[PDB]
Protein backbone atom coordinates (compact mmCIF):
# COMPACT_ATOMS: atom_id res chain seq x y z
CA UNK A 1 0.00 0.00 0.00
CA UNK A 2 3.23 2.31 -0.44
CA UNK A 3 4.21 4.50 2.48
CA UNK A 4 3.42 7.66 1.26
CA UNK A 5 0.50 6.42 -0.66
CA UNK A 6 -1.48 9.28 -1.22
CA UNK A 7 0.99 11.84 1.16
CA UNK A 8 0.86 15.27 -0.23
CA UNK A 9 0.96 13.95 -3.56
CA UNK A 10 -2.46 15.42 -4.56
CA UNK A 11 -0.54 18.75 -3.75
CA UNK A 12 3.05 18.38 -4.27
CA UNK A 13 5.37 16.65 -1.81
CA UNK A 14 8.65 18.86 -2.87
CA UNK A 15 10.00 20.67 0.04
CA UNK A 16 11.33 23.31 -2.58
CA UNK A 17 7.27 24.00 -3.64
Amino acid sequence: EMRLSAFFRNFILQRKK
